[PDB]
């Protein structure tokens, strides 16, 4: 394992806000993008094994890492759509080309499936893991959560995370299998030290899980690129958690019926790169490979 991050960070100015990434290397890049409440912190260990493979990318979500807050932020910032917005732009000026390969988790995944949905003829190939991959109803949301972030989304999810930093303290190492360290637990917080709204972007995103119809926008969204994603021929590399929490049951068995897909199995919960990163970067690593034969 380890706690030092992977390259340094640099910034670049996105919609008069800067946003913070790891671009280290050169060639057709391998795009890393973490979910909540994470940064590129979370492929620290990963990226490493693609060394030599590509330019390897992992960029901070706005009002995450070390991308600038949001301001005035509020119940109405960081929904889905404004994150794709920033992201959408910053992927734009970092000149991808068009045989990327995506690397995606939780809510990366989101944006990630929607942005290949919508650029499919750049994208060479996706990894996956954890992610979103479908709307689902709450008997697909792991049981031991459930209450959780119903109660995010709910009028309780203010004092949660806002006050508390819940996601952050509880739920992050609460789906981690091994002990994280002092140093990185650090890492993971220092984003969001500061009580109120630098944590919005935290309880933002469990507002926007498409679950049981709402909200409309991201099921829609969701809809589009599961119905996609189904049917495109694109290479997949599938890594599937054991005992796993969001890609399990019904969301499993749909992400099983993907085309083009390899498939292995990790220990872990969500933050699956924190119990098993030397098994994801050497499948990404040999996936990346069979696609840039040489
Ligand atoms: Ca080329
Ligand atoms: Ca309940
Ligand atoms: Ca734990
Ligand atoms: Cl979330």
């Amino acid at each position: 394992l380890g706690a030092k991050p992977f390259g340094e960070k640099k910034f670049i100015e996105i919609k008069g806000r800067r946003m913070a990434y790891i671009d280290e290397g050169t060639g057709d890049p391998i795009l890393f993008q973490h979910g909540n409440p994470t940064s590129s912190y979370l492929w620290r260990n990963i990226m490493p094994h693609c060394a030599g493979l590509g330019r390897l990318i992992a960029c901070d979500l706005i009002g995450m890492g070390d991308s600038d807050k949001l301001d005035p932020s509020g119940p109405e910032r960081y929904a889905y759509a404004e994150h794709r917005d920033y992201l959408d732009a910053l992927w734009e000026a970092l000149d991808l080309g068009d045989r990327v390969v995506l690397v995606v988790h939780d809510w990366g995944s989101a944006l990630g499936f929607d942005w290949a949905r919508r650029h499919r003829e750049r994208v060479q190939g996706i990894a996956y893991m954890e992610a979103i991959a479908m709307p689902i109803e709450w008997a697909d949301f792991p049981e031991q959560d459930r209450d959780l972030f119903q109660a995010f989304r709910s009028q309780a999810g203010e004092e949660l995370v806002l006050q508390d930093n819940v996601f952050v303290e509880q739920v992050l190492p609460g789906l981690i299998l091994r002990p994280l360290s002092e140093a990185e637990m650090a890492a993971y917080r220092e984003p969001f030290l500061a009580a109120g709204e630098a944590r919005r972007p935290t309880l933002s995103w469990p507002r926007q899980i498409p679950i049981a119809g709402t909200p409309a926008d991201v099921v829609a969204i969701a809809r589009d690129y599961a119905g996609w994603l189904s049917e495109s021929p694109i290479p997949k590399l599938f890594i599937n958690a054991e005992p796993g929490a969001l890609t399990t049951g019904r969301m499993r068995d749909f992400c099983r019926t993907w085309p083009n897909q390899t498939e292995i199995t990790v220990a872990g919960a969500h933050f699956i790169q924190e119990d098993s990163p030397d098994e994801i970067g050497a499948a990404i690593a040999a996936f990346v490979r069979r696609l840039r034969p040489a």
